[PDB]
């Protein structure tokens, strides 16, 4: 997989952001984590959304850099979302959710799933430390 440089416009969710990749406004959905959401009726809020939708939105905006790497698989969902890992300064977004027990590792579709295992490790340890979503 590689790392491609992206320039964050707005966090829209947990797991949604609008980044400007290769020079175009694009919709990512963060690859293999499913976070509560503030987006949706049927829903409503759901909790720890609002704590979700605030790290993912710090940890951006803080960043120094920020990249997106693509999986092996369909890089764009049937929404026209960018399927992919976000680092902010070198850190995986969707990994630090999951070991701050602030999403849970989703419903996984190969071959979109490198992270995989890595993902599963660091939410079993915020299981093990009973955060958030698991307290």
């Amino acid at each position: 997989l590689h790392k491609e440089p992206a320039t964050l416009i707005k966090a829209i969710d947990g797991d949604t952001v609008k980044l400007m990749y290769k020079g175009q406004p694009m919709t990512f959905r963060l690859l293999l984590v499913d976070t509560p959401e503030t987006k949706h009726p049927k829903k409503g809020v759901e909790k720890y959304g609002p704590e979700a939708s605030a790290f993912t939105k710090k940890m951006l905006e803080n960043a120094k850099k920020i990249e997106v790497e693509f999986d092996k698989g369909q890089r764009t969902d049937k929404y026209g979302r960018g399927l992919a890992y976000v680092y902010a300064d070198g850190k995986m977004v969707n990994e630090a959710l999951v070991r701050q027990g602030l999403a849970k590792v989703a419903y996984v579709y190969k071959p979109n799933n490198t992270h995989e295992q890595h993902l599963r490790k660091s939410e079993a340890q915020a299981k093990k430390e009973k955060l958030n979503i698991w307290s």
